[PDB]
């Protein structure tokens, strides 16, 4: 039996999650369903010990230092702040130590609980609450970055009431192959098939066995014992039976050898497999194949609980030749027993860990023993400071030992929300290396999310998209959605719905209107009265009036703005959208501009737009401003999602257009030319200049690093205020055209003025992020791991390596560089018109 509501509420969560988790149909256990019913105690316990009213005002702090660039606009101990009543205003100079209290406290005695008010941010859901000084406030912060007034108005606190949630042996190892079905053959010549199986552990592969090669039928039966030289005694907690159909890798599919529960897996098997698409983390998954009717399958049998529970010399400083913090640089038999012989000395140093535990020899049960005692004493790591990029290392594809992965989980603890969310799409794709569905990982991440509305509304749309487009994943994270979604709130799960709503309505929309033009890209003008009345159809009664910004989530949309909608002249016919803002104290009549678009992976696009904004928290711990503009973006589904649009900008290339000819031969002047018209005020021209000279940088040095700076001028946009910013990622060391020199003043390759600023910030960029070449290479490599295609590991890796120069010294890193923006100049238009040229042919 069950309470009709309670069977109606599970019945929307799956509306929002975009998946039915109760579904027992796939699972071959019972460890979906046992993970779905173990969260349920982490949750509840973290929803009991949350402050409801900070929580239902989600204050976003930082506990770091004002960078220079920040704290020079200070000269003056103090900054003011415009408070709103009504249409009524007024300044108030406040010192940067006051806080929110100190501020009402005081701005009342100036007019004249009594004070029964809070701070809010002008047209924003955002609240400057709790024991903080105003300077830690993020808000604060960008208003003096962005050199704008800081206007807060007077309201009544949220009621923490909407926020309240519903109520509730010793042998070898063997395998026994029956064989292989498939309805369908593909018709190819017809070739030969084997079945290999692998024991495998944190991605390397201990044992491997396989069947006797035979041609490729529909049916085809072994009925062969493989044995493996492990014994299961020494069988890993975390391992896996990796079984792959060859002939060319076609098929695979994995079960765990040790479940959920510590039981050694016995059994008769039917597991439905995964084709390969023609490494990353698809391959390891323990999900099997929903499409029941047409994948191809393999049956097993398994038979045979445990599982349960001097100072050296010259030499041993040869192993610090080895914890050369190199993250991709493999080890040798040598340097892993090294490493494993001075365990104890390895121990002494955090940044020795990853190397240390991938030269343990976890298929050794008694060496397993010595680790868990190694770390039964954590001292040196305890007491360590956080390092992210250590602790990412551990959390990836080379390690499945839970207490080797719970003690970098442990670190994450440390972290301060602020930190959570710079990290955050890459903690949640790391989900995607843990062996189980229910681990430390994911309660770290259910908790935080929980405790932050902000942290929360992005996990949610993280967790969202992979579910609509990851049968590989999608059920280890809905069970991880929908345990966050019985905690929230009501008034999280409405706005949740609310937006879910609004996008499967526009989704809608952005398809059908692919349809109806997604060949020659003549926009006609009844597509564009198409798209407008089919707004105008959902407008009415059916499109949510209001809902928050899955992008910015402090910002509040509501009507559409038919008029100023539009499908734009792209090969993806993507629509442009814009919407009034809902809230009344809004500081302007800006509308909010978004687009949605059909045709591209932008999974890539959030992945790269989040590495970019933890590079500007790399460059501001070192006090630099790069300008970077990392614009909003949310994968939705499959080739689907949105784009924040960025106000006034225009592209690089559509700028030759207009002056030139949209085809000739692309003119230096254009540019500046452009910049000029766009802001006469000599006074603010200068600035537009300041800013293109390092934007400019900031992209040419992050888009090197990441291998994707050479790209065609139309995926390159520049705002009416000087701000260039590189977009619509897809996948010469970066782009640096005349006309970019020619806005820095310099004709042909000479004189050079901005170009000096230009040089002298670049390399003071790229030199800061080499401080932090682990991290970025850790990063990288997970990025490709979780979103690019099937890649080539290391390889494909390898480049980040080269560009960060590792090895080489600072002084001679300064020189490549200054190289690359070298070979830029002598290239000019070269690879510009290369690529009008491959756009044309
Ligand atoms: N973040 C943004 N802010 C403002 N305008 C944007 C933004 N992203 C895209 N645009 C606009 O959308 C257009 C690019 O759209 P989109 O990225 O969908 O094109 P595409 O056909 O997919 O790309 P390509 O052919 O270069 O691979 C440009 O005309 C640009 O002005
Ligand atoms: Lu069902
Ligand atoms: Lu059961
Ligand atoms: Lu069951
Ligand atoms: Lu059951
Ligand atoms: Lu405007
Ligand atoms: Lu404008
Ligand atoms: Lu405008
Ligand atoms: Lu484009
Ligand atoms: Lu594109």
């Amino acid at each position: 039996a069950a309470s009709e509501e309670t069977l109606a509420f599970q019945r929307q969560l799956n509306a929002l999650i975009g998946y039915d988790v109760t579904d027992v149909s796939n699972v071959h256990d019972d460890e979906l369903e046992f993970t779905r019913r173990r969260l349920v105690t982490p949750r509840m316990a973290e929803v009991a010990g949350r402050d409801p009213k900070l929580y239902a005002m989600h204050p976003w702090v930082t506990s770091k230092p004002l960078p220079e660039y920040l704290l020079k606009k200070i000269t003056n101990n103090c900054v003011f702040i415009v408070i709103h009543r009504s249409t009524t205003s007024q300044t108030i100079k406040v010192s940067a130590d006051d806080t929110p209290g100190t501020i009402l406290q005081s701005f009342f005695t100036k007019m004249a609980n009594e004070r029964d008010f809070v701070l809010r941010v002008c047209g924003r859901d955002e609240y400057l609450v709790g024991e903080t000084p105003i300077k830690n406030f993020q808000w604060v912060r960008q208003c003096l970055k962005n050199g704008e007034e800081i206007h807060l108005v007077l309201d009544t606190p949220p009621d923490p009431a909407l926020d309240e949630v519903r109520k509730e042996c010793d042998r070898k190892f063997r395998v026994k192959i029956r064989g292989i079905d498939i309805p369908v053959l593909p018709r190819t010549a017809d070739l030969t098939v084997f079945v290999e199986a692998n024991i495998q552990y944190g991605q390397q592969v201990l044992c491997q066995r396989r069947t006797s090669p035979k041609p490729f039928t529909e049916e085809v039966l072994w009925n062969v014992w493989l044995e493996f030289s492990i014994k299961i005694k020494d069988l890993p907690k975390g391992a896996l039976l990796n079984l792959q159909i060859y002939c060319q890798l076609l098929y695979y599919v994995n079960l765990l050898l040790i479940d959920h529960r510590f039981l050694l897996r016995h059994g008769e098997y039917v597991l439905h497999m995964w084709q390969l698409s023609g490494f990353n983390a698809d391959k390891l998954t323990s999900a099997t194949n929903p499409d029941k009717e047409n994948s191809m399958s393999i049956s097993i049998l398994l038979d045979n609980h445990p599982i349960a529970l001097e100072m050296p010399n010259q030499l041993r400083k040869q192993l610090e030749a080895i914890i050369a913090t190199d993250p991709l640089n493999p080890l040798t038999a040598e340097d892993k027993e090294l490493l494993w012989h001075f365990r104890y000395e390895s121990l002494k140093d955090p940044k020795a860990y990853p190397k240390l535990f991938s030269s343990v020899k976890w298929g050794q049960q008694e060496i397993v023993a010595k680790t868990y005692q190694l770390l039964a004493k954590r001292e040196v790591w305890d007491q360590s400071a956080l390092d992210v990029g250590l602790t990412m290392q551990l959390l990836d594809c080379n390690f499945s030992d839970e207490n080797v992965r719970a003690i970098a989980v442990q670190k994450l603890e440390s972290l301060e929300d602020d930190d959570v969310l710079h990290y955050l799409l890459q903690l949640v794709q790391a989900v995607k290396f843990e062996p189980y569905h229910d681990s430390a990982l994911a309660r770290f991440l259910l908790k935080r999310g929980l405790r932050n509305k902000r942290i929360g509304h992005f996990l949610f749309w993280f967790l969202r998209s992979e579910i609509a487009q990851s049968r590989h994943y999608q059920q280890r994270f809905a069970v991880i959605l929908e345990a966050y979604l019985r905690g929230c709130g009501t008034a999280m799960l409405h706005d949740f719905t609310q937006q879910v709503q609004v996008i499967d309505m526009l989704q809608k929309v952005t398809i059908d209107i692919k349809s109806l033009s997604a060949e020659k890209y003549d926009v006609s003008s009844q597509v564009i009265s198409q798209l407008k009345q089919k707004l105008e159809n959902l407008q009415n009664l059916n499109l949510p009036q209001s809902f928050r910004v899955p992008y910015d989530p402090g910002l509040k949309a509501g009507a559409l703005v038919i008029e100023k909608c539009k499908v734009m002249a792209s090969k993806k016919k993507p629509l442009w959208l814009e919407f009034k803002c809902a809230d009344p104290t809004a500081l302007s009549n800006e509308t909010i501009g978004i687009i949605f678009k059909h045709g591209d992976d932008l999974r890539q696009d959030m992945l790269i737009l989040q590495i970019l904004r933890i590079m500007e928290s790399i460059w501001e711990t070192e006090s630099l401003d790069l300008c970077l503009l990392p614009y909003g973006c949310i994968s939705t589904g499959d080739k689907i999602g949105m784009i924040e649009i960025v106000k006034d900008a225009t592209t690089i290339a559509k700028i030759q257009q207009s002056t030139v000819g949209n085809t000739g031969a692309f003119k230096d002047e254009v540019l500046s030319h452009w910049l000029k018209e766009k802001c006469p005020i000599e006074e603010k021209f200068q600035a537009a200049v300041e800013r293109f000279v390092y934007s400019c940088a900031g992209y040419c040095v992050a888009t090197f690093v990441l291998g994707i700076g050479d790209r065609h001028n139309d995926n390159i946009m520049i705002s009416e205020t000087g701000n260039l910013f590189h977009i619509d990622f897809g996948h010469v060391p970066f782009v640096l055209t005349p006309d970019f020199l020619f806005v820095m003043g310099t004709s042909g390759k000479k004189t050079s003025l901005h170009f000096q600023k230009f040089q002298d910030v670049c390399v003071k960029a790229y030199l800061a992020l080499r401080h932090h070449t682990n991290l970025l290479i850790i990063l990288f490599s997970m990025m490709l791991m979780t979103g690019m295609p099937q890649l080539t590991s290391k390889e494909d890796i390898e480049y980040i390596r080269d560009a960060l120069t590792v090895g080489k010294s600072e002084e001679d890193a300064k020189k490549y560089f200054l190289d690359q923006i070298e070979v830029c100049r002598d290239k000019g238009w070269t690879v510009q018109f290369n690529w009008f040229l491959h756009l044309v042919l």
